């Protein structure tokens, strides 16, 4: 069995269908600087966690998609 780790949560196996929209979020969540280059894991041998938002989820709760819909 291939086991994922992130050094931030460290000795602990990261469940398999987590998505890195939700690892991201746990990272940052652990004070990984945000818009780190890249998800440093290691392959040696919380699925609750909301994915980060997405650009355009952020951009639609600011109000930007009515604002779209008015020009579509």
């Amino acid at each position: 069995v291939f086991h994922l780790f992130h050094k931030l949560l460290a000795g602990q196996p990261l469940p398999a269908e987590m998505t890195l929209a939700q690892l991201l979020t746990l990272l940052y969540d652990r004070k990984l600087p945000q818009g780190y280059r890249s998800i440093d894991l290691t392959v040696k041998l919380l699925l609750e966690t909301c994915p980060i938002q997405s650009p355009l989820q952020v951009f639609a709760g600011m109000g930007g998609l009515a604002l779209i819909a008015e020009r579509l």
